[PDB]
């Protein structure tokens, strides 16, 4: 099993979601960026694993459920089996990560991507160890009901560039955004 990573798109006021949707209108290339970063795996013969909470899973349109080319794990304590189209179900983030080291997955998983929501981000980010945050900064305020947790910059170093990540400002539908990578190791 390779690195542990979070990936998120967040508005200036730290919003990630509103009523099960994005706070902003669809940004097609931002979605393509999310698809590319979580799907691309260098290690031959393996796939990355995506971890998400239940509400994040049901936010994805059925057309894109499961996220293709990746192993899909859903976090829930109420569900008794993985939702339709999902691959795995765990009752805690710790259980999910431990599962990646079981023989069932031991040599199939390259990178692990936490793709939401807020509680899963928070726990991963505040758990000691080596972690990266791939953060798309939507550079406008958007009305939201779900927020990304605080990034402790004493711990998380903003990297000055990163291979495969555009450093310049993007713009879709009149909305400017930029890609960032943070890294901690504690
Ligand atoms: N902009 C972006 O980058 C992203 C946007 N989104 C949006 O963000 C919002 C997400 O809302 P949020 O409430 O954060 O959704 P979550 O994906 O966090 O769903 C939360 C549910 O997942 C389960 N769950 C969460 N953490 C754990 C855990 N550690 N162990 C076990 N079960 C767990 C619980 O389900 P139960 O009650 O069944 O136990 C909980 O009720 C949505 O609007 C979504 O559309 C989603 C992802 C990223
Ligand atoms: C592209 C958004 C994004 N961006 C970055 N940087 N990180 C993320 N973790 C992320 O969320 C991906 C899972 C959440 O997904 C959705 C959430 C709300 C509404 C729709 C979707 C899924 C869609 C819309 C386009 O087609 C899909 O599959």
């Amino acid at each position: 099993v390779g690195s542990l990573n979070c990936i998120v798109a967040v508005s200036q006021n730290m919003g990630i979601g509103k009523n099960g949707d994005l706070p902003w209108p669809p940004l097609r290339n931002e979605f393509r960026y999310f698809q590319r970063m979580t799907t691309t795996s260098s290690v031959e013969g393996k796939q990355n694993l995506v971890i998400m909470g239940k509400k994040t899973w049901f936010s994805i349109p059925e057309k894109n459920r499961p996220l293709k080319g990746r192993i899909n794990l859903v976090l829930s304590r109420e569900l008794k089996e993985p939702p339709q189209g999902a691959h795995f179900l765990s009752r805690s983030l710790d259980d999910a990560l431990k599962l990646t080291e079981q023989p069932e997955l031991a040599n199939k998983v390259d990178m692990v991507w936490i793709v939401g929501g807020s509680s899963v981000y928070k726990e991963a980010m505040n758990h000691p160890g080596h972690l990266k945050l791939f953060v798309t900064r939507i550079m406008q305020d958007f009305e939201s009901d779900t927020f990304f947790p605080e990034i402790d910059l004493e711990k998380y170093k903003l990297l000055p560039e990163y291979p495969g990540v555009l450093s310049d400002v993007q713009e879709e539908k009149g909305i400017k955004y930029k890609f960032e990578v943070y890294e901690k190791n504690d």
